[PDB]
């Protein structure tokens, strides 16, 4: 069908490429934040958020791809399509999958509304000369004020 | 026709006229920024508000630019002259619908009253020479002048 | 982004289709009757109508393009580029563009919903055949 | 003083210029349907309208012009020189005096509302090409 | 007469001397901020204010001004005194026109009061040597400038 | 701009030229007219009418083309130009100066509305013919009558 993911939370794969593929961490600190934040809930019998549910189905398709990449990197002699396979595993899906992570790790922590406008905003201010913007560029903090 | 665009809305070709060309981002970057923001009302057939309909038409004249620039790039085998009027026709004319998405973005953004007291500062700044002013131009933005953002 | 112009207006790019492209009026003949009719309303400083804003971007990008097709025939010393550039302007552009013109300005004139009948009877008489195809053709009016 | 006579009645000669030259009628078939309908009227000792107004000071001027003519053809001893003004007082001046006299004229008869959308629709008639340009032209009438 | 244009709004020669002559800017630059944002009352047939009567006065001194360095260029031969008349009335005619132009545009704007401390304040800003001078000057602005608005 | 000044007090510069140009009095007589009337008011800190305002604003024009007239005679060798541009200064710009100068001075001795009228009486007696009108040229006067 024709499903776009992030609608049913409040963005759009176009709004999450209106800021750039080289923003995003990498799927292993992803996981690692998942892991130390929100194990506990997402290994739970209970859902506890449509983030969740989509954060544990996120996670075990990029198991299965890391698995693909194992068998590959086993079952194939051809080195030069080995790596390739394995480049394209990493690197184009990771993208997505990075970007998917990080999207509902952020809303997790931060808050849903908060990250669709931290997205908007980082994405006109990278697009913003330097002289007419803020210097320091956006970021999301759990840390309070003075 | 004597036709001011901005008059419309309430500012003046003379009032943006204080804008420098490196104020304003790049037509595509404008064009994301919009179909990243206000994509499915300006797709819509509703008549959302003025800053809308300008900006559809706008970006439909761009679109006919950048379709005349691509009819230029095949039809014309003098390269002096096609890479010249290609050349006008994404800077010269560029500025100017640069000007204009920025504009209605930012009102559609901000508020338009706030777009409009910023840019009366902005020429405030601008007109100054540079020993007697700050040298940090104003700025327009929803964040604080320092980015980070909580809750 | 695909922006329909009309579609806010209740029309589409399919329904003007109806519409051969020489049965357009000229750009000259079409600014001319905005500046009899509406011009006091174009430069006015009030949203008006959404016609009349899509008016006045419309007349500004016409402009714009002549300003484009006198700085070439200044610029370019290649006539034969030089040529085919204004004439694509004037031609191809300026089908379009009048297009938008007369559907806003008719649109104004006598009703945004009177000009989506006559799109739609028209689309009937044209695609009549000739031998049952009356002479007269549908036409917009106020008497 | 730039006094467009059609502003007080609510038109303008960029307005009546969607109306050919060759459009109008005779002075003397305008003059003849004013002394067969209005003639009363223009005749009595009453502001009866500003159409009404305006029709009386274009017809004595009219009447001086005639004047004017004949005058130049009895002491005008240069046969060139007299029919050169004999005909450009009856062609160019003719035209605007006709044109004031069927906008006046029309008014009385039809309304000046629709006189104006007459206008307007004929504009419309006019800038419409030949192939799509209906055959029966706009047309005043009370039947 | 000791006629001083400042003082019937509250201020003085003396007190905009502390504004340097390089300070103010072009003529042109002013009138199409007037144009842009005071014009509609400017061309009023309505008392609007003093600033306003003021501004008419001193635009249309500058109009005679220009229309008089053109018949200058026109009617005489002598190329010489023809540049030293024009560039006379450009400059030294135009520096206190700018000045008076940029108080009343500034006192329409920003107000009066707000213009006057403003004065006052640059002129300590710019009194203080410069080992000691901030880097920021005072800027009249009804923003302030790192203004981020969410909507 | 499009810019009238008699507009806002209620005249125009087509009813000011409804008068003839040989009918207003010299600068000089006009600035000492003032000067012994109305100096007090034009030397204050309140404004005290927008008549007051526009007056203080002609004059200080007059004296920066006084000083103008004095730069081009000293630095002009030409006598030509010199001349020339002396001329123009005192007489095109003299006569807009004077007939503003007269419109606001005679405006608050008597009144705006009496200076109006006047103009509009005194443009009429003198294209009307001799015969058919007053012989005596209208005049401002303060002096009641008997």
């Amino acid at each position: 069908m024709d499903i776009d993911p992030y609608k049913e939370f409040g963005a759009t794969v176009e709004l999450l490429s209106f800021l750039p593929s080289d923003f995003f961490p990498s799927v292993r600190d992803l996981l690692d934040t998942a892991s130390a934040l929100y194990r506990e809930a997402l290994e739970s019998p209970e859902h506890c958020s449509p983030h969740h549910t989509a954060l544990r189905q996120a996670i075990l398709c990029w198991g299965e791809l890391m698995t693909l990449a194992t068998w590959v990197g086993v079952n194939l002699e051809d080195p030069a399509s080995r790596d390739l396979v394995v480049s394209y595993v990493n690197t184009n899906m990771g993208l997505k999958f990075r970007q998917l992570l990080w999207f509902h790790i952020s809303c997790l922590t931060f808050g849903r509304e908060t990250v669709i406008e931290y997205l908007v905003s980082f994405g006109v201010w990278i697009r913003t000369p330097p002289a007419y913007r803020p210097p320091n560029a956006p970021i999301l903090s759990t840390l309070p004020e003075t």
